[PDB]
């Protein structure tokens, strides 16, 4: 089997895709925010507390044939950006662009922390990490893929997202018509649960390819590229009237600024980001101050290739006993 789904950008920054996903018989549509950094997939529901919620579209489990209380079982997650939600877990048919899986833990929340309800373009999350980082307990729950993989055509899934436009999520083919050139398949480490991969390095601009080992995660659902202080300080170096803001909390440059590419390494190939995919345009409705697409990990503890550095690539996501990733121009 194989599945294919268009994601669409939430916003005109692209901050983050949303694709959308039938729960239930009969189905019900949710948006979700595919998420290569985390494991759970969690919804908005008839469950969630009603303050909470602010124009998201629900999953009512009562309303679905196939729904099925996972008894005692519970799930809370934080994400790197400190937000969170949490609630129960039920059993239902879930399908995404035509692939259908059944039995697929789907955690109702039943409390989401402020950033989600004021959101209201983002139903849930759909977890495509490894499924060791699922929170379910007192019993781990396998993700939509881990749960498709054995029945998928080939067991890997594609992230083809848009700058500034729709892309494509697939699972279980690679559409050999969606990129240029070759695909870079790169090893993945699964000890920390992510998609976790070394770069070759990086330049910036037209500037001389800078080799260096960067280990990082492909994360589909961080916007931006977060990177060591240095490689982003000699990004930022080139922006005049570039600087790191305490208040703000980043890099900001004048919006009259145009900004340099960026590229990174897969091997002896090469990624290249197009400065405009790096402007996230003024810190504040009318401010001539624009927020930089390439920020500093130190705070974080781990190099993130976010929508930032994903959306120049046609991705493929590996889920076979090796794992690996593999990046392609287009
Ligand atoms: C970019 C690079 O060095 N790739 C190699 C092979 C990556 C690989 C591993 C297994 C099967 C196919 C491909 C590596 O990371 O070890």
């Amino acid at each position: 089997s194989t599945g294919s789904a268009t994601t669409t950008p939430i916003d005109s920054l692209d901050d983050a895709y949303i694709t959308p996903v039938q729960i239930g018989t009969p189905a019900q549509t949710l948006n979700l925010d595919f998420d290569t950094g985390s494991s759970d997939l969690w919804v908005f529901s008839s469950e969630t507390t009603a303050s909470e919620v602010d124009g998201q579209t629900i999953y009512t489990p009562s309303k679905s044939t196939t729904a099925k209380l996972l008894s005692g079982a519970t799930w809370s997650i934080s994400y790197g950006d400190g937000s969170s939600s949490s609630g129960d877990v039920y059993t239902d048919t879930v399908s995404v662009g035509g692939l259908t899986v059944t039995g697929q833990a789907v955690e109702s929340a039943k409390k989401v922390s402020s950033s989600f309800t004021e959101d209201s373009t983002i139903d849930g999350l759909l977890g495509l990490a490894f499924s060791t980082l699922n929170t379910v307990s007192p019993t781990q729950q396998k993700t939509f893929f881990d749960n498709a993989k054995a029945s998928l055509d080939s067991p890997v899934f594609t992230a083809d997202l848009g700058y500034h436009a729709p892309g494509t999520y697939n699972f279980g083919f690679i559409d050999t018509t969606a990129y240029t050139g070759s695909i870079t398949y790169t090893a993945v480490s699964t000890k920390q649960g992510f998609w976790e991969w070394t770069s070759t390095g990086y330049a910036v601009g037209s500037g001389t390819f800078k080799s260096t080992s960067i280990d990082g995660i492909a994360d589909t659902g961080t916007t931006l590229l977060y990177l060591p202080a240095t490689v982003v300080s000699a990004y930022w170096a080139q922006v005049s009237g570039a600087k790191s803001s305490s208040s703000v909390g980043g890099y900001v440059f004048p919006c009259s600024a145009t900004l340099p590419s960026f590229t990174f390494g897969v091997g002896s190939a090469r990624i290249v980001i197009p400065g405009d995919y790096i402007d996230f345009g003024p810190i504040s409705t009318g401010s001539s101050s624009c927020f930089g697409g390439i920020q500093s990990s130190a705070g974080i503890g781990i190099n993130i290739f976010g929508d930032v550095a994903l959306k120049a690539a046609f991705v493929v996501f590996n889920g076979a006993t090796t794992p690996t990733l593999g990046f392609a121009s287009k």
